């Protein structure tokens, strides 16, 4: 049972490869806590979509640009596999500011691809995003599970 893993849409910001690492992890922290896998795997979509809307309305009159919600909303199951876009209205800014690195994305994909809100103090568990160095970047319990096994 293997599963197919690509992130569309490449962030201009730094090396492709060195990039291409970084937003892995992102997937890996959510692959790992979660039955399936990530390959190589060509451009035409599979499993997980990444969408995106930002400057004009994508598709229809909305726009995600600042002006609907922070993160993406519904998880794995009905809407779409698991779409989790990203700077709209954070856009990349250090470690402790508005989006932290990279590693928003495991959080902020987190909607996307499952659900596991918990809602848990002390910790990310929260519906909001939690800092964390990427040095010391790692998942506590729960959240492994709010994951694993989502709309299966």
């Amino acid at each position: 049972h293997y599963i197919t893993y690509r992130i569309n849409n490449y962030t201009p910001d730094m090396n492709r490869e060195d990039v291409d690492y970084a937003i892995r992890k992102a997937f890996q922290v959510w692959s790992n806590v979660t039955p399936l896998k990530f390959s190589k795997i060509n451009t035409g979509m599979a499993d997980i979509l990444v969408v995106f809307a930002r400057g004009a309305h994508g598709d229809d009159h909305a726009f995600d640009g600042k002006g609907g919600i922070l993160a993406h909303a519904f998880g794995p199951g009905s809407g779409i596999g698991g779409d989790a876009h990203f700077d709209e209205d954070e856009f990349w800014t250090t470690h402790s500011g508005g989006t932290n690195l990279f590693l928003t994305a495991v959080h902020e994909i987190g909607h996307s691809l499952g659900l596991g809100h918990s809602s848990d103090p002390k910790a990310v568990m929260f519906p909001t995003y939690k800092y964390v160095d990427i040095n010391t970047f790692r998942l506590s319990a729960d959240d492994i599970r709010g994951i694993q096994s989502l709309y299966g």
